[PDB]
This record gives C-alpha cells, sequence and structure tokens, in this order.
C-alpha cells in the first residue's frame, strides 16, 4: 500500500537522524571503551554480572537493519551501556569514568534529538 510505503519513508527518515545521533555519541568515547562487545573470552563471568550487555557496534547492525521504531528504543540501548559499565566497573575505573562522560556529554546531543524527532515527526 501506500501507507506502508509512507510509514517506511518516516522510518527511513529516522534511522538516517538515529545515524547521525550514534555518530556524536560515539565521537564522545574516544578512547573506544564502549565500542565493541566485552569480550566473553577475557571477561567470562561477564554474563552472571551484566543481563543485557550493549555496545556501539551492536547498535550499529540494529539501526541499519531499521530495527530502532522510536528513539525511545535507541536510548534505551544507550542508557545501557552506560548502565552496565557503572555496575561492573567500580567508581575509580577508568571504564566507569568513561561512562560518566559519555553520560554527561551525550545527554546534550539526546536532547536536541528529542526536538527534532518531535519538531519532524
Amino acid at each position: 500500500s501506500m501507507e506502508q510505503v509512507a510509514m517506511e519513508l518516516r522510518l527511513t527518515e529516522l534511522t538516517r537522524l538515529l545515524r547521525s545521533v550514534l555518530d556524536q555519541l560515539q565521537d564522545k568515547d574516544p578512547a573506544r571503551i564502549f565500542a565493541q562487545p566485552v569480550s566473553l573470552k577475557e571477561v567470562p563471568d561477564y554474563l552472571d554480572h551484566i543481563k543485557h550487555p550493549m555496545d556501539f557496534a551492536t547498535m550499529r547492525k540494529r539501526l541499519e537493519a531499521q530495527g530502532y521504531k522510536n528513539l525511545h528504543e535507541f536510548e534505551e540501548d544507550f542508557d545501557l551501556i552506560i548502565d552496565n559499565c557503572m555496575k561492573y566497573n567500580a567508581r575509580d575505573t577508568v571504564f566507569y569514568r568513561a561512562a560518566v562522560r559519555l553520560r554527561d556529554q551525550g545527554g546534550v546531543v539526546l536532547r536536541q534529538a528529542r526536538r527534532e524527532v518531535d519538531s519532524i515527526g
């Protein structure tokens, strides 16, 4: 139907805007701490601690399959990156501190993204 196409165009454009958001958030991680999944070879107990692992490469795979229906779903995954790190790692670690900085810096980006998503519809 024509309506299905219109909906698919909206999803495509949301995907465009989320790709730009994703790039901007990932620049706030210049150490690449959150770039890839935590290695279960190197952290064999990880899944005992963290039930829903997340990282930027996994988000990018979902994104490119148009797997985010709305900004809320995308933010959920971003928040998992931060929140998982802040539980697994202690406060005095480069990892925890990197997550805090990513959260704080990403807030700004996400605040305007929400306005653009509502504004453009």
